[PDB]
């Protein structure tokens, strides 16, 4: 689909067998999510934006599917106030910005 | 352009008559540039992140150029980590999020 950008880009995700909203985020290098419990093995990681940084833990090979669309990659849990789909998944679904 | 999302979206930009590099962010809703001189009148604001809450001067209805499409905006001058177009600008220049 075409998303406009008049409202923020949120979109229906699944991951670890939930179903939750996020933004299709072009300024995040990563994908950051709100806390949840994953299994699995995961690495301490702190990341910086506006204020400051919060620390996150690092999950590598998760299965997330992005609007139908399937990708497997890093993500990053903790407290963040908003679900952000960055751009290491954004390639896989075949994410552009155009204008 | 169409611009693939492999690398950091970043793009020249000229405001205050100046060029600066700037990251194209869906994710912000608001234009956020690290600090410099602008000339006219600006107000004090507060702009919250993933880390937290941070103090900027406010400059409404400045002309900013954007990879060569013009926009006239607001742009918020503070201690961000990095030069954010956001879609208060982004809609200006036309640009969608496509896959
Ligand atoms: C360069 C950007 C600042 C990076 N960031 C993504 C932005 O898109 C951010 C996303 C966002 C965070 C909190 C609340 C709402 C949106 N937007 C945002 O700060 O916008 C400002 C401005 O306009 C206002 O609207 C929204 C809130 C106001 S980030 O999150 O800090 C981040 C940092 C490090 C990683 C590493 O890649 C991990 O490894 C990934 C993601």
């Amino acid at each position: 689909p075409q998303i406009t950008l008049w409202k923020r880009p949120l979109v229906t995700i699944k991951i670890g067998g939930q179903l939750k909203e996020a933004l299709l985020d072009t300024g995040a290098d990563d994908t950051v999510l709100e806390e949840m419990n994953l299994p699995g093995r995961w690495k301490p990681k702190m990341i910086g934006g506006i204020g400051g940084f919060i620390k996150v833990r690092q999950y590598d090979q998760i299965l997330i599917e992005i609007c139908g669309h399937k990708a497997i990659g890093t993500v990053l849990v903790g407290p963040t106030p908003v679900n952000i789909i960055g751009r290491n998944l954004l390639t896989q679904i075949g994410c552009t910005l155009n204008f």
